[PDB]
């Protein structure tokens, strides 16, 4: 009831017209699944309620998880979104503060594990995800992000209150994934470090929730697609998630989405048979030894949350997936 | 300092391009600029001699200590961000919670005494009146006004240690200012709070008519637009550039005449209720009625500065006489507050 009238609090302060009238009981806010971060509710006005001019009729209060409250990353997160909002490359924001946003609802459904697979929308995400690195954002240029946020949360879960840290020698194999993402050259762009199913919105697409984004490597962000073609969230039983290894995209799947998205990142240029195959090939070897980072970072993240997040959902579970899924890979890369 | 220099080096080295990334500390152009009195200010340049491959130069702003809350922080780096995007202010290279990189725009500030020039004046009222117009992702009730003095008054308060809270009575004044402005309708717009020449940049090489770009919204929010309008007349008294201590010269002469107020009103009207058909008897009556509601929302201008400047006198780094300005914003506030009386 104390997060209902929250809701109520927040929309009254920052929208207009009839929000101001609206009492708290005529007000509805239910809770939407918002990920495994961030709770997510939608408020609407009644159905009789008139409007005074444009104020929207509905909107989402989007409330920040610890792991997303330091100030470095609430300084990204409301930036990305006002810039994206600005740009209609994402939802208009009504509302942004230290603890979350009011955000414009837009009539969509996010896509499914399986439809990641089918080659006309793979294609559209590829070239999607091609734009995006050809931005420039306020953003640090140096590729931090992804060793530093690890060496974070590894020190976080040292310091916190079965013991995967032992089990799976993490802080060891963070320094032989390091030695062996050193010798792999990967272009440093601006990533959204996070494209899922659910953060893929079929209105043709919008990629949203850009909390995590970064510039990075080139091949985190394909590779951690890549990775997200096994998980499937929408599972309704504990651990509230189900992988399918098997459905990582086989060889063909992969060059098709490398295919799209070099399509767009090379859109004019003039490149030989020749040259795109080899284009091609290196992009492959680039995404197969990422994607490993995919699985690290997400399963250290999943630790923490264990710990931070109180949404309902096997995080520990999920790590363990995440570990058992990046020595399997590894093991993989050997051969 | 040797310390600042570099700072000011790995900031641009770190967010910018190209050549930023091949210069050698020693090479950088780094210079400290009028930054005013909340924030540090550098304008970065690459040398003549370093051709680009970007920027060739760029302004850091580092915020104070008053500006670091996380509140402000998301609301001046999101206020900046959007103003950018608009052409409203210039272009975001690098955004984090210290402070900002950002584009440099050929200009100059304007001076004191050119607030009162009648072309400026008439420009200033309507750019002030075309942000007073805008919708702004910030809570749209009034409390920023009270709400940040209360804040200010209790921080004060509790400031290690002659004491001005209670030579002038100021706790108890609050009340009765805040008494005397819920009695004074003012429309609550988006304001910038701090329309002082320093931030009212001169255009260098201008592609339209709009001469004038309004920069640093670091202390915006919805308010009253009594507030906005008082605190600019207000800054027609103070000049900052005074180059021996306290750095500043107070000449309360200098506040706008009635025909001075009357004049920024009258641009400020025309824009705001732009297209509206008004009688000579409707803009008589909101010209009359506007000069009534600035000569008290100017008081909040002296009190709120005050407050502010009492509390940088304890949380600042700028070299500055805060407190001897402090005074200064509430000797003028009891005069005009004797003025009104009459």
């Amino acid at each position: 009831r104390d997060a209902e009238r929250r809701a109520y609090q927040w929309c009254r302060e920052y929208l207009g017209g009839a929000w101001r009238r609206v009492q708290p009981e005529e007000l509805r806010v239910y809770p939407v699944s918002g990920g495994l971060s961030n709770l997510l509710f939608r408020c609407s006005l009644p159905d009789h309620l008139p409007s005074v001019g444009e104020e929207p009729r509905e909107v989402l209060l989007r409330l920040y998880g610890a792991i997303l409250q330091g100030v470095d990353s609430l300084v990204l997160e409301s930036v990305m979104f006002a810039i994206l909002a600005e740009r209609s490359l994402g939802p208009q924001l009504y509302g942004v503060f230290p603890e979350g946003r009011l955000e414009q609802y837009i009539p969509s459904r996010p896509l499914k594990t399986q439809e990641l697979r089918e080659p006309v929308l793979s294609a559209a995400i590829a070239t999607k995800m091609a734009q995006f690195h050809g931005m420039e954002m306020p953003f640090t240029k140096e590729p931090h992000w992804l060793f530093g946020t690890m060496e974070r949360y590894l020190k976080q879960i040292q310091d916190l209150p079965m013991n995967l840290l032992e089990m799976y020698s993490l802080k060891d194999e963070m320094g032989n994934l390091r030695k062996l993402l050193e010798s792999t050259p990967s272009p440093v762009v601006f990533c959204h470090n996070d494209i899922q199913e659910g953060n893929i919105l079929l209105l043709s697409l919008m990629l949203v929730d850009f909390e995590y984004s970064s510039y990075n490597y080139r091949g985190f962000d394909i590779g951690n697609h890549f990775c997200e073609w096994v998980y499937d969230y929408t599972h309704e039983e504990w651990p509230f998630y189900k992988a399918r290894p098997t459905d990582y995209p086989t060889q063909e799947q992969q060059l098709h989405f490398i295919r799209h998205y070099l399509a767009e990142a090379k859109k004019g240029e003039t490149l030989s048979q020749e040259e795109q195959r080899k284009l091609e090939e290196d992009l492959l070897v680039e995404v197969s030894r990422y994607a490993l980072a995919s699985h690290f970072f997400w399963g250290l993240w999943s630790i923490l949350q264990a710990s931070m997040s109180t949404i309902e959902f096997g995080y520990l579970d999920y790590a363990q997936s995440r570990f058992q899924f990046y020595f399997q890979q590894k093991g993989q890369l050997t051969s």
